[PDB]
């Protein structure tokens, strides 16, 4: 159901741990959801951006999809990222996606080969009768920002449920104000985008790491000393292009292996370091994980470029 | 061989043409890629931006790569656009395409996923050693600007044949006074970067229409009238992302049927009246294909979302 | 659990019904799975030779198997057909399908490319330690009779569940006289088997037709006449091979689209005819749906090659 | 053309060498083809029953095709192997395969899931009009012999070049008293066939190990003694089903890396020695490779299940 999406408060953008060899390492990403169901994420986002969908094959991604709800469906709700810069993959893991029993479809538009606006409605509506949606907007990423007037448009659809909006809190605002459900993208902004401009909640990179509390920053009330305090952290994960800072600090906390499938590569020693000093300062008990944090070596970390 | 790369002036980034229902129309395409060859374009770019490579599966583009090397190998040089976000695919792409006989591999930096500037140099010389490799910096597209020191850090691989820059003629500059080689990604660019930059030549999308005319302005000298007479083409040409304009003036042309892969969507009947107008002012007769060029109407078009 | 498995005595080896492009039909399959579970079935496998597991991409597969656990799973055991003439793709079909959340796992050995006794205790060895699994020998359809001496050397796994068996009622009894778990894969001959010859059961194909009928044969008490009245049903079901009658059967019933996924074809007209009156003299009210039985015209039937 | 395969002689189903890891070794590949066209084979079957097509993945497959055709093309017939059990399989690999190039395609009957004979009309007519075809007939691997008159139905077909056929001489005679092309597919039976029987040639796994042998028994007229010695080679290389003993005798001669993807595992110590003393018998000179051959340790051979 839309509502039941539209609802949601904390949804975790889920780290994708990897065994030595490359695959997906499930007994972490196991002790990862349970961590979240714990500390009281409602949802996750299976394959997004941090969890880096745009690395996986599509029998993968369908599988931890499936996976996921098999598991977990009846504690959280499940996001698959089916969303895609082509139509024609965006529409067969949309449908695939669905069928296994994910629970929302997130739906970037076209990144790279840019469409048009036109093209961009007809991108979304071919995937918006199939269920529960949520529109996906990072110029940053993608090289074009979606408009309003392409978000109203698609919003004739029930299947609407929302927007990952990471522009910003102006753009929240010009969408809470106008009865479209907006979770902001971004974690150093998320605070505000609750209690000030109207989000529902957050799609979160850092509730990964702290979503005790990332919960209390969105369930309570407005609290601004705790937004200051976690800030420290939230720059750190986004000195380099995210899931890198995610992917080392969750190394360190000895949660996942310290496996990196390439593009991405760790943070150097030094921002190591450093990391260890946030936890100290913020509390290693809010972290995810019961392991004393490492700063590790150069050489305890493994990238894969074949697998 | 890398030297053999170095030298290509005209390089025709080729548009995919598709049958019916959404497979590719070799008949179509191999009739595209003769009329590039009488007219003297050097080499080809094989699944491109242009080509279309975002939206086809692999299998399919190895096909087409193998297929362009065995018909027309021996006349025109073959570069297959063998890139990616992911390092995996990029390698395995790569690999399998020098396999089948292409002579060089196009390489973005990783968009949408973007990686840091290591990650970068560690994806980058995942590839170089495999044969000669041209760099392809677009940040617009990508949402990640390739900087000169990235590019002068994996030069030192004896494989880079140069780069394919989009960013401006004031870069290309920083390049070509650098004893690097540059094909600039702009048509309304190439010209003067030929002439004012040090550029060695274009990566082209408007060669796709008027080879002829393209090729004089690399080869014969400054022509500042012959460059100011394609500018209302080239500005047509991406008055929407690339390859929508050049898709749907194709069709007019006849050259290609009217057929196109979501998300893409042909421009409207407004610019197609104008792009008849600008046909008229450069000469038919400089254009691909012999048939009249229509304006063709909106249900002429098919769209294709599954295939 | 290994025990689960071993102690179930009704299993549908489900057909897979399509929509008009060759696509599979959820609703049909649904449909179809629940009728299964309201007389009786206690598992079903997914996408066996009877369900065209053979005519399916991977994709495709794990989607059913995962939409099977998701809907049916919590009513059913979910026994996917991972197996294969690759060990890869074996291997790597089923831990996907593990970890979507099957119950078990069946396993042919290789057909076509052939491998030796010794290939096939290293096959059955790749797959058997990931989960609950029963072992596949029909010799007709693969050229190579797996030997007990095969069997009971990979029975050294705890999670062997047992043997469907295809080659006689006398095969069945060597396994079972000695401790291992067989299902009949024979519906002329289940009911022997499962009375006389100790198989815990059948893999049936003529449940699909008539799951009551089935049901009653295999668990109220040796019923010669019972046996006797199915036959003719069998007998057609079999005349060309499976799933072809079956396909024609379930068209004719109303139950799926007359659709038929190429290598496959339907039964000629005469045939038709005559599976009208085999269901007139069993009974219609034994067979799945609702729906007046028809011959259907041969105009009726869509043969799908691409899709 | 049809009539430039229907005139070859001598094919070879050449054998897939692999690297280490599992992945296809080019340079042993390219080594063994050739060998082949040094010793005047005319045509090679590409990822055949014995270049264990069924084992590979699409993309490498048709990129072996295109590599073939690429480097060797001008030498030697390509001829893939785009068969399949599944029609949509068998009419994707097909024109894939022809568009980059290949000259012939060799088709199989559905195995394993097996159809009828109005079925097989239905499947064959799919991929007859794509380019020049050979029907592969061998029931002891897919449990369907194929009936005479299912090949007088497909040779309307102008694109039939032949038939490559494994049940016997007396059928092969059938053929070609009747105006069919045959190449025997067995060995043992290929000098007979093609002096009495009526055979044009034979495709062949012995002479991927003793070129210029095969090519003396089939362009030199009847030699019984000839034909004699090489029949133990031939004895040994069917013990266990094929290319297993090929794979073991390809290692030994140090021609291949020890290198299998299972299923396939080599023959033990007892064969290997046997295989020392074949070639000592016949005369390393007419075997490929210059280095001495070798027996071989267990611990030598690598067998990959996850590549
Ligand atoms: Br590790
Ligand atoms: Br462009
Ligand atoms: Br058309
Ligand atoms: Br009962
Ligand atoms: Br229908
Ligand atoms: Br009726
Ligand atoms: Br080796
Ligand atoms: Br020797
Ligand atoms: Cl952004
Ligand atoms: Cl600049
Ligand atoms: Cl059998
Ligand atoms: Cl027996
Ligand atoms: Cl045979």
């Amino acid at each position: 159901s839309v509502d039941d999406i539209k609802s949601l408060r904390l949804i975790t953008a889920i780290k994708t741990p990897y065994l030595p060899d490359g695959r997906f390492d499930l007994e972490a990403y196991d002790a990862l959801v349970n961590m979240q169901i714990v500390d009281g994420a409602e949802g996750v986002i299976v394959g997004g951006t941090t969890g880096e969908g745009q690395l996986m094959s599509w029998d993968e991604h369908i599988m931890l999809i499936g996976h996921t709800v098999n598991c977990f469906g009846g504690s959280i709700k499940v996001i698959g990222n089916t969303g895609s810069n082509s139509t024609r993959e965006a529409i067969h893991a949309t449908e695939q996606g669905f069928a296994v029993g994910m629970h929302a479809a997130l739906h970037i538009n076209p990144y790279y080969g840019k469409t048009s606006l036109e093209g961009l409605v007809s991108h979304f509506e071919s995937v918006l009768p199939m269920g529960p949606t949520v529109i996906y907007n990072v110029p940053s990423r993608t090289g074009q920002d979606i408009p309003p007037g392409v978000i109203h448009t698609v919003a004739q659809s029930a299947n609407l449920a929302g927007v990952k909006e990471c522009v910003g809190n102006d753009r929240i605002k010009q969408y809470t104000d106008n009865r479209i459900v907006v979770w902001s993208g971004n974690d150093d902004q998320c605070h505000d985008a609750k209690w000030d401009y109207g989000a529902t909640g957050v799609i979160s990179v850092t509730s990964n790491l702290i979503p005790g509390l990332m919960r209390q920053l969105l369930f309570k009330g407005k609290n601004p000393s705790l937004n200051a305090k976690i800030m420290p952290l939230v720059n750190w994960l986004f000195e380099e292009p995210n899931p890198i800072g995610l992917n080392t600090a969750l190394a360190q906390l000895g949660v996942v292996r310290p496996v990196f499938r390439l593009p991405y590569v760790p943070l150097p020693l030094a921002k190591r370091v450093e990391f260890v000093n946030i936890v100290k300062e913020i509390g290693r008990e809010n972290f995810v994980g019961e392991k004393d944090v490492k700063v590790l070596d150069d050489d305890d970390f493994i990238l894969v470029g074949r697998y």
